[PDB]
């Protein structure tokens, strides 16, 4: 059963470029464990190959057998219930809250990095602080698998690796990319770090790192800068 993604393209015409979609569905068939390739796409130099396998030209799309899907969320649905036991995992959260933890910290970022307003600064600064507390406060918080199981002086302290648990599901693979653009983008263009005492956004995102799913398709942090420079650097 064939399957290729193709993905966006980064500054040189040939590397990852920076693109949550993307990386969100690398991450996926990379956890299914089914054999895929992995095509990047210079937007602005297109093969004959990819402009009649899409001519509308939405990246990322999927090619699975002779079909050509798009629309990542789509394309993720389609994966999550094709690839299925026992050859493959289901990759589904069994906690429906897992799959929108953290949904909202990715445009509190795009606000505070795309404003130029030099008042609206530290608004803009809390509003993502709060998202990413909130992240912080699910991470912590013992889901059903736990129930009942502690140590006298991390009670009521959720212990997991993961948004869901300890193994990696769809909802890691749609805020990881994220998450990771929002770290990268800030330190380079804010002089911001996510706070040490958000201990279990911590923990997640050292748990994430260690894991070749996200770490190793990631784009070089190069890219995303690069990819933000324009809209970043317009706050004096």
């Amino acid at each position: 059963p064939q399957v290729e993604l193709f993905v966006k393209a980064g500054s040189d015409g040939a590397k990852i470029g920076n693109c949550p979609f993307s990386q969100r569905l690398f991450a996926v068939l990379w956890l299914k464990g089914v054999t895929f390739n992995v095509t990047t796409v210079d937007t602005k130099r297109r093969t004959e190959t990819v402009q009649k396998l899409c001519p509308g030209g939405q990246l990322p799309f999927l090619l699975y057998g002779t079909e050509v899907h798009t629309d990542t969320n789509k394309i993720e649905e389609f994966l999550e219930a094709v690839l299925c036991p026992p050859r493959y995992p289901k990759l589904a959260a069994l906690n429906p809250e897992s799959n929108t933890a953290g949904l909202d910290i990715f445009a509190k970022f795009s606000a505070y990095i795309k404003n130029s307003n030099p008042a609206l600064n530290d608004n803009l600064e809390k509003g993502l602080l709060k998202a990413l507390k909130v992240l912080d406060n699910y991470l912590t918080s013992p889901l059903p698998e736990e129930v009942d199981e502690t140590s006298a002086e991390d009670e009521g302290v959720s212990q997991r690796k993961f948004l869901d648990g300890n193994e990696l599901t769809l909802a890691d693979c749609n805020l990881l990319p994220k998450l990771h653009i929002v770290q990268v983008v800030c330190k380079k263009y804010r002089g911001f770090t996510i706070p040490e005492a958000f201990r279990g956004v911590h923990r997640y995102l050292s748990n994430a790192y260690a894991r070749e799913e996200f770490a190793s398709t990631c784009p070089d942090d190069e890219e995303i800068e690069l990819a933000y420079e324009q809209v970043a650097k317009a706050l004096k």
